[PDB]
């Protein structure tokens, strides 16, 4: 089980196949002032993803972040960094990740993410 930290290009992914059950990881991204993914402008925020499950025909991440609704931009570049082909379209200021297991969730919004992508899939229970 790989996690990738640092500059993201096109063709990252944060992880190279889903963790164990009830892995817990935390991504961090770092954006400069005109970071784009699919035109879309990219902001600094945290996520801690408690799971990704397939649900219908779409991915579903749950996760923890540090702010209250992530952009478009924030969805594609996080959900695209979890499968297999990896972050796409992304152009402009280099945008850096931190990526980590923790033992415990510790941001305070709760928030639900879908995408019509193939993400690594895994378990919270």
């Amino acid at each position: 089980f790989i996690m990738y930290s640092g500059t993201i290009s096109n063709g990252i992914s944060y992880v190279n196949q889903a963790p164990s059950c009830g892995t817990v990881l935390s991504l961090k991204f770092t954006p400069g002032n005109s970071s784009l993914i699919e035109n879309l402008h990219i902001e600094p925020y945290k996520v801690e993803v408690l799971k990704i499950e397939h649900v219908g025909d779409v991915s579903r991440a749950t996760l923890l972040s540090d702010i209250v609704s992530l952009s478009t931009a924030q969805k594609k570049l996080l959900l695209y960094g979890f499968t297999q082909p990896g972050v796409q379209g992304l152009t402009g200021d280099v945008v850096s990740v931190e990526t980590k297991r923790i033992p415990t969730p510790t941001q305070t919004n709760l928030l639900t993410i879908e995408d019509s992508i193939q993400c690594f899939t895994w378990d919270m229970n």
